[PDB]
């Protein structure tokens, strides 16, 4: 069994292992990459995502999110708190104000210690979830826009038709902006693209044991447990890597920088935060390996979820039986 301890791998294709995207995700496999959950994948030398980023300024981030948190410091919450909309050069200038910047620090694993410190204490803006890519149209390889479907692939393994669309999706971030353990819906895979700026750190638990960090999380979170059954698909709860190495849980981390593609595979849960003001454009995607997963994937239905139109037809086809409650939360 190729990579039995579940280590994150690190990738190099060569300009010509990058033509076919889906090969190569194959090839990462075959050597085992899965098992941890998250690999990188950095890019051959001749590659380029786009010319240059001078141009971005007018972006807007319509809805940014305070992520406003409550607990300890290495057990807590977040909610999304609605601000006014910015664009992207007024919301580099907050990221970069005294109020919100990166502290001093001495390397990675310090600034680390100081988020898991101080996280809690504050609450950063996160420009997250807005449709749209950095991809220049001219750039054919690992071009996040022009990825084969979800729903394509779905309907070449099943043979069934159905309606939905699948594009990326860009995320401004500042120090100490946060994503809460996950996985992704219906446990696809996702795919996450560091265009520019400062670093972002993962935390990711190996898909075989993502039931051990489940069962941790309910008993942590024990009114969101009762609530619901699928409460992590809620996207808020954060736990440190210091509690789960003191509850056993199996983990590791790596820390992403500009330019580096990082893949989660499915049932793959992560965690992370922000270094500083970046850019990063992520979207879902499926293999023939995904379908299983898919099909045996959590559901939340007590309403809190909440997500895309295009994931009607992955319940109704894949989880018949759950399809009508899952709806009803829906609705
Ligand atoms: O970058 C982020 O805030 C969160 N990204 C992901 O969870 C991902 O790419 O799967
Ligand atoms: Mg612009
Ligand atoms: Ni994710
Ligand atoms: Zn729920």
């Amino acid at each position: 069994a190729q990579n039995p301890n579940c280590n994150i791998m690190i990738f190099h294709p060569t300009k010509e292992e990058f033509n076919d995207f889906d090969k190569y995700i194959a090839y990462m496999e075959s050597q085992g990459a899965h098992r941890a959950g998250l690999a990188k994948i950095i890019p051959p030398k001749e590659w380029k995502a786009r010319e240059t980023y001078d141009n971005i300024s007018e972006i807007l981030i319509a809805t940014p999110l305070q992520q406003v948190a409550s607990g300890r410091a290495g057990v807590f919450t977040q909610y999304h708190k609605k601000k006014k909309a910015m664009t992207v050069g007024e919301y580099r200038h907050l990221a970069n104000s005294k109020k919100y910047q990166t502290p001093p620090h001495q390397n990675f694993e310090d600034l680390e210690r100081k988020y898991w410190k101080n996280r809690i204490y504050n609450s950063p803006i996160y420009g997250a979830d807005i449709s749209g890519s950095l991809f220049d149209e001219n750039t054919k390889q690992w071009n996040l826009g022009h990825l084969g479907t979800i729903q394509d692939l779905l309907e070449k393994e099943c043979g069934v038709v159905i309606e939905g669309v699948n594009t990326p999706y860009l995320y401004f971030g500042m120090w100490k902006t946060t994503f809460a353990w996950h996985t992704e819906d219906m446990d696809l895979y996702s795919i996450n693209y560091l265009h520019l700026g400062e670093p972002k750190t993962w935390y990711v638990v190996p898909p075989e044991h993502g039931q051990r960090l489940e069962r941790l999380a309910r008993e942590l979170f024990p009114g969101s447990s009762r609530g619901c059954g699928a409460f992590l698909r809620h996207k808020v709860a954060l736990i440190s890597p210091t509690v789960l190495k003191e509850n056993g849980i199996p983990f590791n981390r790596i820390t992403q920088e500009a330019g580096e593609f990082m893949v989660t595979f499915p049932y793959g849960y992560h965690a992370g935060f922000n270094h500083g003001f970046n850019c990063a454009e992520a979207i879902n995607f499926a293999t023939p390996r995904w379908i299983d997963y898919g099909k045996m994937a959590s559901q939340c239905s007590c309403g809190e979820a909440r997500v895309t139109f295009s994931m009607d037809a992955f319940v109704r086809i894949l989880q018949p039986e759950r399809y009508d409650l899952w709806k009803r939360g829906q609705d």
